[PDB]
Parts: C-alpha cells; structure tokens; sequence
C-alpha cells in the first residue's frame, strides 16, 4: 500500500547549517517526507521524524521568496522545515501533494501550582522552565510553548511526560526532572568513567534507544552528554528539554553546537536510526576517554573533522571498547554498528556488552557503579550554588 505520491528536486535549507541545499525528496502516502543528496535507487519501519501527519503547512516569502514551511509538533518538541522550489505553481503542487496526504492519515492543573524556579533554555516558539510543584515538592521541568503554532507510554531511562495542560495561548509540558545531577557535571568532575561504569550508562541508553526505535518507530537525534542526567539512585535519565531554536551568525549562521552531530546529519542528507549510534559512540567516547572525540575552533574544520578525520583511541583503552567505538564511529551508517536491520541487537549482541543481562537493565536489575548524594527527589543538592565546583 505504501506508494509515492510526489517526488521532486526541493531546496531544502540545512537544518544545522542554514544553507540552501538541492535534495531530492520523496512524499508517501505512509506520510514520510524523506530528502536525499542523489536520486536514490531503492529501515523499511517508517520513522515519524519525517512524518507530515498533524503537521501545519505555511507558504512564506521571506527569507527566500516560493518557500514553503513544514510545522510539526513531534512529542513535546515543535519542529519546522523549510523549503524552497522555483514557482509559486510547484509549491502548490507540493502543499497540495503534503496537505493531502496529511489529511489521508487523519483515518484541575494550571500554572499557579507550580512555582518557578529556573530558566533551563529559550527557543523560538516556547521556554522550558524548572519548576517545583507545591503540592508534592517534586522538581520538574515545564515546556511552555505557544499555543498558535500548534501520557500513556514511559521507559526507565526517558524523562517521562508527566502531565500535559494549556492555557488560553500557551501549551504546557510537565516532564520529571532527575535530581542526581547532570552526567557532565559527574564526568566532568571525576574526569574518566572506568569502562564498567560506562558500560552501565551505555546499557541503559542503548535500551531506551531501542524502545524509541522499534517501538515509537523515532530517532532522537539529540544523544549528548549535556541531555544525560542521573536520577537519586543513579540510573541514566535521557532528556526531552529541547527546543526549536534560531541559529546564530564565522560570517555563517549555525544552529547549535556541531561536536556530537552524525556526519550524515551535517549533510543535511538521509539519516535514520543509526543516528544516535554515533551519539552514543560520541558519549562514551568522552565517559572512557576524558574528552570529545573531535575537537577544533574553526567549525569549518570541526566539520571536516567530522566528516572526513578519523577517530583515534588513547592506548589505555582496552580492545573490546575500542571495537565498539570504531564501529559506532563509523562515518558511514551503513558501515555504522546499529545501522543494520537488527538496529540495538547489533549492539547489544557485540562484545563490550558481552554478560549483560537486558532484560535485568530494562528492570533496572543492574546496581549503579555511583550514587548521587541526595536524601529523596526532593533533595536540592544539585541545584545548589556549590554545583560550580
Ligand atoms: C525550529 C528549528 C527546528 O525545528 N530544527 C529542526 C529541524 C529538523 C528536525 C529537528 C529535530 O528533529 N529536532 C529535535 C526534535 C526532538 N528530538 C529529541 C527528542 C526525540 C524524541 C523524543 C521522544 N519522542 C517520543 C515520541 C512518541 N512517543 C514517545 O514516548 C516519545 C518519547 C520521546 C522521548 C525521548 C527521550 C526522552 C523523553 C521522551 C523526545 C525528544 C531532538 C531533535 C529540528
């Protein structure tokens, strides 16, 4: 059933490198929107990272005149991507072409609970704000977003949704915020994590990395360190804190930080699952190593480090570690460990996680290498101003 219903050349404006890039994308009726460097031949469980469904299309002339703009609201995240074709006539057809099959797929809590606390992040179309309810004296994390442009599942290591509610023109995400600390805070502080104790945090993403591919069928894209936190007994808690937000102009304009980005993802070309299989090669380089895999100033040759400087490994690092971050560094992503069919298997299956129950990490089985020093979730120990040491 699954067939294409347009296809065409689009300029699509690079997503971390706001440049104008020709990709060759294709629409389907599943609801995919996928964008490739070349015209391409031809996983097969479609992602919803390139879903159009319940998305708002918007035909702009600014900044450049023919551009369409594809809003979607992805769990608490707003997305948008922007487009550009030749004349007005194609973007018709293209809007058309999308908002049809947009339409073909289409088959008590306020604010004065909560007291503020913090700005975590600001983006374009919201905030995200550390808040602490009243009632309970829990820490969570408020996304406020607004309302114009716009519970059920939970995992161990997944910042979960606790309750979603809006006002009469913001929308409002309350999500748990892990009291244990920010993991680069503890890497940053003890240096090097052994590779028992990455092994531990690896596990733990690797299995939430599985559950948001085979089952919520999405690619989180985002794996760095500054998204890891600890929770009071110190398993790993993946969070959902980020924001659309605008680059920033060394003439060119950047959006956010490249030193973890997937090479295929700097490209702006097709990326997949294998994503966050160099993020998180990325993050446990940095756990076993003490530092970044990539490091320049010159983003132009952060870039090139990137895309074309391979990964060397400090001596001190046992083989089995080495295999793993060769292969979750692979510059290719269908070179890349967990790039195949078999996804988080591949992963799981090698080596480095070789007497490692996942059954037992997924029940969370597995006696954390540390504890946070807190009392319960609601100790403010990592909150406090002695968190700069
Ligand atoms: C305005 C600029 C802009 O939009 N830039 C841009 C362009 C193109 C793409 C992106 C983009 O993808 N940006 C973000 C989107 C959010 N990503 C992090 C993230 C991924 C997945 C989840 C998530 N999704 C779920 C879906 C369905 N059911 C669930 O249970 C989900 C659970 C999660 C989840 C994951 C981790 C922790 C907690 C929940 C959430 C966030 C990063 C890239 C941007």
């Amino acid at each position: 059933d699954v067939a294409i219903v347009k296809e065409g050349w689009l300029h699509k404006r690079g997503e971390y490198i706001k440049t104008w890039r020709p990709r060759y994308f294709l629409l389907k009726n599943d609801g995919t929107f996928i964008g490739y460097k070349e015209r391409p031949q031809d996983r097969e469980a479609p992602l919803n990272n390139f879903s159009v469904a319940q998305c708002q299309l918007m035909k702009t002339e600014r900044p450049r005149p023919n551009t369409f703009i594809i809003r979607c609201l992805q769990w608490t995240t707003v997305i948008e991507r922007t487009f550009h074709v030749e004349t007005p006539e194609e973007r018709e057809e293209w809007t058309t072409a999308i908002q049809t099959v947009a339409d073909g797929l289409k088959k008590r809590v306020t604010m004065n609970e909560f007291e503020y606390l913090k700005l975590l992040g600001k983006g374009t179309f919201g905030k995200v704000i550390l808040v602490k309810e009243k009632a309970t004296g829990r820490y969570y994390a408020m996304k406020i977003l607004k309302k114009e442009v716009i519970q059920n599942s939970r995992h161990p290591f997944l910042t979960a949704l606790k309750y979603s509610f809006q006002t009469h023109d913001r929308l409002c995400f309350v999500m748990e915020y892990a009291n244990g600390g920010e993991l680069f805070f503890h890497l940053s502080r003890e240096r090097v994590f052994s590779e028992d104790r990455a092994r531990f945090y690896g596990a733990e993403i690797v299995s939430a990395l599985d559950y948001l591919h085979s089952e919520k069928n999405v690619v989180y894209r985002d794996l760095k360190l500054e998204n890891l936190m600890l929770d009071k007994d110190g398993h790993i808690k993946i969070t959902d804190f980020g924001l659309c937000k605008e680059g920033i102009k060394t003439m060119k304009t950047f959006c956010g930080t490249p030193e973890y980005l997937a090479p295929e993802v700097l490209e702006d070309n097709d990326y997949g699952r294998a994503v966050d299989w160099w993020g998180l090669g990325v993050v446990m380089y940095e756990m076993m190593c003490g530092r970044l895999p990539f490091y320049n100033q010159d983003h132009e040759k952060l870039f090139e480090l990137i895309l074309m400087e391979e990964i060397r490994f400090p001596r001190t690092l046992g083989p089995e570690a080495k295999s793993l971050l060769s292969g979750l560094l692979k510059k290719d992503p269908k070179q890349r460990l967990g790039g195949g069919s078999e996804d988080a298997k591949e992963i799981m299956q090698h080596r480095f996680f070789a007497g490692i129950v996942w059954q037992h990490v997924y029940e969370k089985k597995l006696s954390p290498p540390f504890k946070p020093q807190v009392t319960s979730e609601t100790d403010t120990r990592y909150f406090d101003e002695e968190f700069t040491a």
